[PDB]
């Protein structure tokens, strides 16, 4: 198991524009297009992201290409962020993947705000961090995915994904 496989399970794959859990226009493997309520605006963002007149449909390779860019972006975002970098650096390989998952979902800013949880993780207080992580909108809105990520941090294994 690795970050790509992990996120592919969490986000799924859709080749046609769809609305995510929040009602936002998305495509491929969790690639957010726009938060705007306009389908056309999303089709325009899509064409701009792909480099062609897509007409709201993309191929598998194209979806995969957006995914590679998005994962790379998340990692680089973490490394550039003063609040995240130190945590990331303190973690083992598996938990690093859990941190990347959250950033991919909520954006670096979003995650940077789980101040207390971040400190617990850095301290290696696994059980406490899992408890703190659960008291959040994130957990309440996407409980199954959140549970998978939290188990990952708590155990340091890929058990929730097997
Ligand atoms: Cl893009
Ligand atoms: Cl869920």
């Amino acid at each position: 198991m690795n970050i790509f496989e992990m996120l592919r399970i969490d986000e799924g794959l859709r080749l046609k524009i769809y609305k995510d859990t929040e009602g936002y226009y998305t495509i491929g493997i969790g690639h957010l297009l726009t938060k705007s309520p306009s389908l056309n605006a999303s089709k325009s963002e899509l064409d701009k992201a792909i480099g062609r007149n897509t007409n709201g449909v993309i191929t598998k390779d194209e979806a995969e290409k957006l995914f590679n860019q998005d994962v790379d972006a998340a990692v680089r975002g973490i490394l550039r962020n003063a609040k995240l970098k130190p945590v990331y650096d303190s973690l083992d390989a598996v938990r690093r993947a859990a941190l990347i998952n959250m950033v991919f979902q909520m954006g670096e800013t979003g995650v940077a705000g789980f101040t207390n949880s971040l400190r617990m993780l850095q301290q290696k207080r696994w059980d406490e961090a899992a408890v703190n992580l659960a008291k959040s909108r994130w957990y309440n809105q996407t409980p199954n995915r959140a549970k998978r990520v939290i188990t990952t941090f708590r155990t340091g294994t890929w058990d929730a994904y097997k």
